[PDB]
C-alpha cells in the first residue's frame, strides 16, 4: 500500500463518500499520463491504487473530484477540483497518505509519509 | 494595529460577519481577566482591541463565538467556539492577526506575526 | 471507541507522536473538570479516553499540548495548546474523532462524528 | 482587485515573500492559455494581474511556486506547487481573493468571493 487517499468533509463532519480520485504520472514531454483511480469508500479512503513495485520515483499528480461531490450534495463549490502534486520516493520507496479537508470554498491537503 | 482579528466562511467563500470576539489575558493568580471585546465587521475583521501601551506581555487568549456565527444562518456546528491561546510580546512589542477559517464541523487558525 | 483524537505533523509530514492530550468536562459552575488524558501513539492517535456509559451528553474540553511538542522538536512555536471545545450526543451518543493538524503558527482541528 | 493571490507561511507567522504565481484560463480547445503572472509581495500579496475588461467568464488555474519557496529556506516540499482551479465570473463580474497557507507538508487554499 504505498499510496492511499483520505477525504474529509468539513460540513458535514464526516468521511467524503464516493468521491472520484484520479492519479496521474508525469510523462517525459511534461503531459499528465493516468495512472490509477477509483471512488472513497465509506470512511473516506481509497486503497489499491498501485503497488511498491510500480510506484517508481516520478511526479505524480493526484486529483480530486470536489466539485461532484459538492453538487451532489446540493452545495455550491468554489473549486474544479482538489489538486495535489508531488514528487514520489526520491530517498526511497514511502507509504504516502494524501489527505485532503474539504469545504465549499477552501480545502486543505496533507501528506502523511512514512518508512 | 497590534491585535487584530480576522474570520473567514468556507462556506460560503465570505467574511464571517457579526461574529462575537473575547480576549483575556492571564493574571499574576493564573485567572483569565477580559481583556477587550468587539465583534467581527463587514470586512470580517476586528481592529481597534488594544493599544501598543496596554497590550503589555502575557498570555492572551481570544475566543471566537462561531456557534453563535452558524445558529444564526440555521446550522448546529461541532464547536462551542473557537479560541487562540498564545504568548504575546515575549521579544518586544510585535503586531498580531488572528486569523480564523469557519466550517460547521471545522476550524482553522493562524497567527501573522510582524515586527513595527 | 467513542471518543478518539489523532494529531498530524504539517512540517514534517507525519503522525504526531507523544503529543500530551488532556479532556475535560463542564462542570454545573462552569469549570472544567478534567475527565481522561493520554500521549498520542507512533501512529499520532489516542485511543481508550472513556467508554459509552460515562461519555454522557455534556460539553467537553479537549486540550492538545501543541507547544510541548514543538519544544521537542527545536520549533518555536505560537500557540500554548490548541484546544476543542464541544457539545457531545445532543442527539444520541455518536463516535467523535477529533483530528488536529499542526503548524507552528497555525492549527486546524475537524471533527468526524458517525454513528 | 478582481484577482489577488494572497500567501502566507505557517512556520514562520509570516507573508511568504517573492513567491512566483502563474494564472491560466482554459481555452475553447481545452488548453491551458497563460493569462497572468507575478510575485508575491513584502505583504505576501500579489495585485495587479488583471482588469475587469480582461477577466471574463472562464475556468482558471492559479499556480503558486511553492517549491521553490520552501527550498530557498532550505527545506525540501512535499509539494510541486499548490494549484488553484475555479470557475470564474459565472454569475456577473465578482472579485476573487485566492489565498494560501503553506507548510512544508501541507497547504490549504481558500477564496473570497466579493460582488463589488
Amino acid at each position: 500500500c504505498p499510496l492511499m487517499v483520505k477525504v474529509l468533509d468539513a460540513v458535514r463532519g464526516s468521511p467524503a463518500i464516493n468521491v472520484a480520485v484520479h492519479v496521474f504520472r508525469k510523462a517525459a514531454d511534461d503531459t499528465w499520463e493516468p495512472f490509477a483511480s477509483g471512488k472513497t469508500s465509506e470512511s473516506g479512503e481509497l486503497h489499491g491504487l498501485t503497488t511498491e513495485e510500480e510506484f517508481v520515483e516520478g511526479i505524480y499528480k493526484v486529483e480530486i473530484d470536489t466539485k461532484s461531490y459538492w453538487k451532489a450534495l446540493g452545495i455550491s463549490p468554489f473549486h474544479e477540483h482538489a489538486e495535489v502534486v508531488f514528487t514520489a520516493n526520491d530517498s526511497g520507496p514511502r507509504r504516502y497518505t494524501i489527505a485532503a479537508l474539504l469545504s465549499p470554498y477552501s480545502y486543505s491537503t496533507t501528506a502523511v509519509v512514512t518508512n
